[PDB]
């Protein structure tokens, strides 16, 4: 302990983006890791900000994270109740819930949202945060099965990534993969109307 010493976690900086804009999925970097780190640690992020899809960092990890109604979401296992950088300083969180594995922020001005989809369809794509299109078969209300089985390698770090349905609307966010000796078969995600729900509270 002792107070005077004890330090700050610092701020979820978003790092790059998952490019869905033309005929071409990809990862684009927007910051390396020196000024990933400086950033991190004022909350103050003056880049533009663009997409549906980014790419985020803390000291120890990264992940994506995903603008669906306005707001930017991902996983409380990765964030935690980690502020996001922001061109005004850090932004605190504005949905929490460890029983989701769900954290949200107002989304940065400069992204664009995903609709949260109507069409009931089961027929998916799961964007890796290297900028793979893996198609899943959705299983139930949080569960989906890839359709061409990955090592775990694969989707580490792809968490708070989009689930989408053909049309492009946001069918849920990735939260874990199901694996068997290293092997990912299926997938977990949160669903966009439990994201819904939370934003009705
Ligand atoms: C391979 C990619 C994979 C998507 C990733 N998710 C995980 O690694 C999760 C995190 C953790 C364990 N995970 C797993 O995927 C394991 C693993 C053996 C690692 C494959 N599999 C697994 O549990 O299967 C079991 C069926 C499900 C039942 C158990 C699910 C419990 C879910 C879960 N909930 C909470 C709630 C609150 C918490 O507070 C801190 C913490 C939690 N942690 C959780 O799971 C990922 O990319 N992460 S990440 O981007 O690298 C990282 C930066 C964030
Ligand atoms: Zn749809």
């Amino acid at each position: 302990s002792h107070m005077a010493s004890m330090k700050k976690k610092g701020s979820v900086v978003i790092v790059g983006r998952i490019n869905l804009s033309g005929d071409t999925a990809y990862a684009q970097q927007t910051r390396g890791e020196e000024g990933c780190q400086e950033t991190s640690q004022t909350g103050r992020d003056k880049n533009q900000v663009e997409g549906e899809v980014q790419i985020v960092s803390t000291a120890t990890q990264t992940f994506l994270a995903t603008s669906i109604n306005g707001v930017l979401w991902t996983v409380y296992h990765g964030a935690g109740t980690r502020t996001i950088a922001s061109p005004k300083g850090p932004v605190t969180q504005m949905y929490t819930n460890v029983d989701k594995d769900l954290v949200g922020w107002q989304a940065p001005q400069g992204s664009r949202s995903l609709t949260p989809c109507t069409c009931g369809s089961s027929d998916l794509y799961l964007v890796t945060r290297h900028a793979d299109v893996i198609p899943v078969r959705r299983r139930g209300d949080s569960r989906g099965s890839l359709l061409s089985p990955r090592p775990i390698s694969y989707l580490k770090g792809s968490a708070g990534g989009p689930l989408l349905c053909p049309a492009g609307h946001a069918v849920g966010i990735f939260r874990t993969a199901v694996s068997t000796r290293g092997v990912a078969k299926a997938v977990d995600f949160i669903p966009v109307e439990s994201l819904e729900t939370t934003m009705r509270s």
